[PDB]
């Protein structure tokens, strides 16, 4: 995008409204959500000033001078739910028909030298709503998956961002990581006072490539190395990396052959050694890298769930008893064991994805790692 098209979009100042989403139930066993327009204390509609921009139709981001904390506070005050599990999220919307557009809060010209946002790249372990908006709010079904998250609540990146009180800008899609990098590079050219050294990047991918597309280990390794080359060349300094959990331990592989399981598992182990090597490579160059061994953690969770506060690591919480992508389009009841224990005691929500309690557990172990993240300046 041209420097003239950047200033041209920035000068096209308007306003929009804020859609405040929330979990309707007080229990995380129920994924259903609803929304209200953010209001001011006087009862008038809350608006934010700024400019829109999109590289392609309906894929709009709204850029505002208003901070994420001010917007979050307006939603909290408007909703007044007395719901400890409200799990509020918010977006820019002109009216009830708008998609859920991400609000980018522009940084100040005089930012201190400290991490001030999280930018996530990856797949369904990280997506907070991209494929959901792209599918017109149909995939995954919003009665059985929490508002576009492939789980019953927040994913690990949201828990990390929450713990550090940082805004989270998500590029993960439940379109490839190379395209997500290109998209991140394009949208941030429209951001004001953007310094990539103040961004904490999260990156996880490879499971979809091995599980769904049967991609070779070298091509996935090459794409991963490419994503880090492109981000570091564009000024990225801070990363949270993770090894891949062995997805063959998820319930969906009850329905796969042993030969398929062994193939995928072998690819995962090879990729994980490469991820560890990549983390070392960037650490050696002076980058701030936090590597967490999610693979080792999932081996423990799936072999001894009781040692980690879980009762079941073998079945989905949802009553899904097959592996079919069609199931993401429909509403499902919880299976009896999960309705009895609560979803906070199951490792898996559906046949593939962790519950939000597992996502929180992973986030907390990641936050602990590298001496409470001693190389990052928050
Ligand atoms: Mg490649």
């Amino acid at each position: 995008v041209s420097a003239a098209e950047v200033v041209s979009a920035q000068e096209n100042q308007t306003y929009t409204y804020v859609r405040c989403w929330y979990r309707t139930s007080h229990s995380k066993d129920d994924a259903a959500t609803d929304w209200k327009w953010a209001k001011n204390q006087d009862g008038s509609d809350f608006t934010i000033d700024g400019y829109w921009w999109s590289s392609v139709s309906f894929k709009n981001m709204f850029y505002t001078n208003t901070s994420q904390n001010v917007i979050r506070q307006r939603c909290e005050e408007t909703l007044d739910l007395a719901n400890e599990n409200a799990d509020i999220t918010f977006f820019a919307a002109d009216n009830r028909y708008s998609y859920n557009h991400t609000i980018w809060s522009n940084d100040a010209a005089m930012q201190p030298d400290q991490i001030n946002k999280v930018v996530a790249l990856g797949d369904s372990l990280s997506d907070t709503g991209n494929i959901f908006n792209a599918s017109q709010w149909r995939f995954p079904n919003p009665n059985s998956w929490f508002l576009g998250h492939f789980s019953n609540g927040f994913v690990w990146t949201e828990y990390v961002a929450k713990a550090k009180n940082l805004p989270l800008y998500n590029w993960a899609v439940g379109t490839g990581v190379g395209e997500q990098v290109s998209s991140y590079l394009t949208y941030t050219k429209l951001a004001k006072n953007y310094n990539p050294a103040n961004t904490l990047f999260t990156l996880e991918f490879g499971l979809n490539d091995f599980m769904n597309y049967n991609r070779s280990v070298p091509e996935v390794k090459a794409d991963y190395a490419e994503a880090l080359i492109r981000l570091t060349d564009a000024g990225a300094k801070n990363f949270m990396l993770m090894t891949l959990p062995d997805a063959t331990k998820a319930p969906q592989f009850k329905y796969s052959t042993q030969e398929e399981i062994e193939t995928i598992r072998a690819k995962v182990l090879k990729m994980n050694e490469f991820i560890k090597a990549q983390a070392m490579y960037y650490k050696a160059q002076g980058y701030n890298i936090a590597l967490f061994d999610t693979h080792a953690l999932f081996e423990k969770l799936t072999s001894a769930p009781e040692e980690h506060g879980f009762v079941n690591a073998s079945d989905p919480c949802l009553d899904i008893n097959r592996s079919s992508s069609v199931d993401y389009m429909y509403t499902h009841s919880l299976r009896s064991e999960c309705a009895a224990s609560g979803a906070d005691k199951f490792v898996f929500w559906d046949v593939t994805h962790p519950t939000t309690a597992t996502h929180r557990y992973v986030a907390e172990k990641m936050l602990e790692s590298s001496n409470n993240l001693e190389e990052f300046r928050f």
